[PDB]
């Protein structure tokens, strides 16, 4: 969550960041997520909590400081999933950046629907849902994410320890909240390690 330095992002945007995630995470391991391809996503048997990460901030940070809007390319975020938000609003306060962008990327699920079968197909993926599928993750357990204040944007990048968005691989195991893991409490449905 900390011992990230003082390098532009703050500890409160950090903070939001990791709350959004872990939170909306909850939501949708309890199957109390609004699914806009119908009633609720499934519930998870084993949604992972996510720690905040300061090497993976680092490598958010080389996206957001370019203040172009866009992905960077994999070799630039090794082994990382990453996704993408932009304001208008340039000099927008960070953590309210945060709870924008993670609101923006969770918003997919609701807006354009996923449905009930979790397995990345080639047709899911191409259906635009892949910031939230990023977000919902099963075992990707790290998130670092930079806010940069550019021209005529705020610049928000996240990234993502695992990557996510494996083709064909399922988003997460379907089940009972905490029915696949010891560490976790069946009100919030998160497997600590
Ligand atoms: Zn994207």
């Amino acid at each position: 969550k900390a011992g990230c330095p003082d390098n532009g992002m703050s500890e409160e945007a950090r903070q939001k960041f990791l709350e959004m995630h872990n939170s909306l995470r909850s939501s949708v391991a309890l199957g109390q997520a609004k699914d806009g391809a119908g009633g609720n996503a499934p519930k998870a048997a084993k949604m992972k909590t996510m720690a905040y990460d300061c090497e993976v901030e680092k490598t958010a940070m080389n996206n957001a400081k370019q203040c172009v809007f866009k992905h960077s390319q994999p070799n630039q975020r090794k082994g990382l999933g990453e996704n993408i938000f932009m304001s208008s609003d340039s000099g927008m306060d960070k953590a309210k950046a945060a709870e924008q962008a993670s609101k923006a990327w969770f918003g997919e699920l609701a807006e354009k629907g996923v449905g009930q079968n979790l397995k990345l197909t080639g047709g899911l993926f191409s259906r635009g849902v892949g910031h939230y599928t990023q977000m919902v993750w099963q075992e990707t357990v790290k998130l670092g994410c930079y806010v940069e204040a550019c021209s005529n944007m705020c610049y928000v990048v996240c990234q993502y320890g695992p990557a996510g968005n494996m083709m064909g691989k399922d988003i997460y195991e379907k089940g009972e909240p905490c029915s696949k893991c010891e560490n976790c409490d069946k009100e919030k449905g998160l497997c600590s390690a």
